[PDB]
């Protein structure tokens, strides 16, 4: 159908080899949507490859790396000219309570999981902006919101990605352009937890259950529609109740 | 496609004959739900029976009245079997500044826009809950979040009906049924020339949305896809504010 | 000292007789006030003018009956002037499930917890309004902002106190006067051994609070010094919810 | 009296030279706190030395310095004892639309307003849960919530200030320790903007002024003062209405 569409649209889905990315990935392209998704290896890349044929494509990304930002997005532009949907899913965490937390596990996580997404928006946005249509749509956390012991530097990170999206939506809401956080929950991928550990974070989720990485690639999808143009600045969680703000 | 797709779920849109409860009504349908629209009166129901052809009907509704929502389900339920999908969306405005702020404008707002979501949530909830499987969305307010100026029964009603949704959302999420809320902001609807652009002014947007872009976002949140959503409010607003 | 200071300003405090009011009440007195707390019996406003002694005094008030608050009211303004503070702190629970909620319930909850304030606030409002100066400051719960599972009226109502208060601090705020809302968490007062355990183990603090410190929040933005507060939502909950 | 009492009570307000860390500085000190203040320079811990007289002191220190900041710890400690209140409000802006801005001017804004509350609140931090004692408290901004234009950097910074705030609650609520953030609209310090620009700020606060310097340290005082123990993990707005959340 016409409704949720995305035929013409180029989608670059960063971290798109596993669970959250890959889903987000897979779902943009059946919704009609020209895909490169990455990994950090070439590996990596042509799994991505493999797994979208004619619908787009893998690339090689590390996101802290400027060099090869500007090596994709130009390799990107080239091919299929500039990017429509930018989702910013790449991350990592590197856990301590603080007392215990190392400099390079709090710069890691601020390199990876913020300053990145600056990097990558500012690469991508002035031709959404001379479009006038474009959609940033970033992966968050619900401890981003909620906080967690033990995440203080991923909690900080995943908040500012959400000051930054609020800030970059007021600064190209009237060319046309949306930025959005999706904020998931606790989301199988987590597997191999202790038992114990599960039903403790299972205890704090209403729905009682875990969420489906196809649950998260649900919500992109539909924040990067032609559907969701006035939305922006928004912060979509999808934890089953775990946290309701 | 099997993607956003609601056949052999039955929705109910409270107020459905105009604006954005009917273009809710119209795009769950297209989704393939079958839809039961109302209106206040049995012409409006008419129009709502025009519009939704074999997709479902119009029924009259009042949804301050205890025997018109009995009256609504019991016939429903009859035809159709239980509600799958309950929208929340009929609701007023009556502005004044608190000091020009009569009783009834106080008690008018909470009655049709706060104690009618109580009445139909509690009037469906049981056949959901024993399906293990439901929707409850809630057409709020971008004021339920922001308040706003000669709106404080409005405010505080859309504001309520988070606070409701939010508890709903808690007490019903083990058994699989979702509680939400949709907040518009301005939207071109029927509710001066000096005020519209005075309004706009505060949306980064530029423009007003789109009936059809609320519309969108509940019938994403009414999808199976989005069965890991619940207690959220869901801000579709152009930028006018950021939660 | 100068610091905290409310000499020469009169407070409203509803339900004053015990818990949150009680202690509201004696710490607004401590810092200057003349203070009126109200109970729903003459017994209880007695009670109430033996612990402000020449601080203030008790009167029998119901917040849902317009002719009781109009009585209070004049008799405040004859004998001490125009309220300066008003502390809306007296609500009520009637907790179930929502198959459970009787219509009563939930109406009980919506008067006493919710039109009240629309009704105490419009009028002291326009004194307030003419002095340019004033206080409105609402007890809610963190049930209102976090929800709570068998508590889905208490949390609209206190919800819904946020979007009035939201509303009337942008109507009012040009003029002086501000309109908050402070939201304790679980605190030590008349409202099983079971429950408590499991309310604390939300807790990370590891204790409820005590009335004291939801007195010490008021306190704070009745005073000249929180005048750049407003709209405000202030959390006192143990870190059981972090917004 | 007894009540929002700080005898007893050392705090350290970082960059207290001057606007709202001097007006915090000065009002700790005024409810009875030996209070060390800090600026970058030694002539700025002289002057705050001599606004404080008897009730602190002033020090140099570069929050963006592990060897600064421990020098600083050492000498407080060494005189006064273990640091019981500290206020982060050092912090700097670097304003610039996203396609105007420079890799500096993201990273300064990252490590100035928020790699250094890690780095202060993790060297406070045992000392406080150790007493089973302890108030952190940030200086955030109404920007982290509401985002702005132009201000990308700051917003994400200020943002992530509060992701931080909320994990390091979790992580030390039952050892006696808050945290929290205060959050300052627009506050007279600001001066010397445009006419124009003033009154384009001031259209969006009802209030219809800008806060006073001692209104954020009156928010300040009171969440440091023992009446705010059972509130943690908290962002208070300080901002005549020009955010409501
Ligand atoms: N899992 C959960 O419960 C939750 C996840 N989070 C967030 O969801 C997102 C994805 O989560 P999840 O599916 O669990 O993650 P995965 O670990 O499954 O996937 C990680 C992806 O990120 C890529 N990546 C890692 N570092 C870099 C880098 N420096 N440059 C470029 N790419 C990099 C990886 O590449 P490669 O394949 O080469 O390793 C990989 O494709 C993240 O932003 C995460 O923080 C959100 C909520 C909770
Ligand atoms: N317009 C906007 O910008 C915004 C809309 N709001 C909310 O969206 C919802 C719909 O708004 P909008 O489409 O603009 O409203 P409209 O006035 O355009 O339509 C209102 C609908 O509700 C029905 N209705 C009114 N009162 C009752 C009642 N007592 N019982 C049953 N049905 C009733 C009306 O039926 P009939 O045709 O018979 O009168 C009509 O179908 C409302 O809840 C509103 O508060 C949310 C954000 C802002
Ligand atoms: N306890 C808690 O953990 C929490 C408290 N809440 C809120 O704090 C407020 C006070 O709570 P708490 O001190 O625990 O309550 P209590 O039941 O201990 O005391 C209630 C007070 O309100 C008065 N009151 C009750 N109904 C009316 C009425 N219809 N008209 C006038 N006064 C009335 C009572 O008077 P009388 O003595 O004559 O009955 C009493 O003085 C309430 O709004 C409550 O919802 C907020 C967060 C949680
Ligand atoms: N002004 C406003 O309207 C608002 C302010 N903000 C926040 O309030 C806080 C203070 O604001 P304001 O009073 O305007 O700030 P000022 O610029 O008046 O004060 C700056 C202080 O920070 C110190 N400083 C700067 N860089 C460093 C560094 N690398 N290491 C240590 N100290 C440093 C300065 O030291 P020195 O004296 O040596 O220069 C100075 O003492 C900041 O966190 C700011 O972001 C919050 C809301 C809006």
């Amino acid at each position: 159908s016409q409704f949720m569409n995305l035929e013409g649209k180029v989608a670059l889905v960063t971290g798109a080899s596993r669970g959250i990315g890959k889903a987000i990935a897979e779902l943009l392209a059946e919704r009609g949507a020209k895909v490169i998704g990455t990994a950090t290896s070439e590996s990596g890349a042509q799994a991505i490859s493999d797994y979208l044929g004619d619908n787009g494509k893998g690339m090689a990304l590390n996101v802290t790396n400027p060099e090869s930002i500007e090596a994709v997005l130009k390799a990107i532009t080239d091919e299929f000219g500039g990017v429509d949907i930018l989702v910013n899913n790449a991350g990592i965490t590197r856990d301590n309570l603080l007392m215990r937390m190392k400099e390079e596990e709090w710069s890691d996580i601020m390199e990876t999981n913020l300053t990145s997404i600056f990097r990558l928006s500012k690469a991508v946005l002035r031709g959404m902006m001379k479009k006038r249509q474009g959609r940033i749509i970033n992966v968050g956390s619900v401890v981003g919101t909620m906080g967690n012991a033990g995440q203080a530097n991923y909690a900080a990170a995943k908040a500012g990605v959400i000051g930054f999206t609020k800030s970059m939506a007021r600064e190209v809401a009237s060319r046309g352009v949306t930025v959005n956080t999706v904020a998931p929950g606790f989301i199988e991928t987590t597997k191999a937890l202790n038992d114990e550990q599960r039903t403790a974070t299972l205890a704090q989720v209403p729905a009682g259950r875990l969420g489906d990485p196809r649950e998260i690639a649900s919500a992109v999808a539909f924040l990067a529609s032609p559907e969701a143009a006035y939305i922006t600045g928004e912060t979509l969680h999808v934890n089953g109740g775990m946290y309701m703000i």
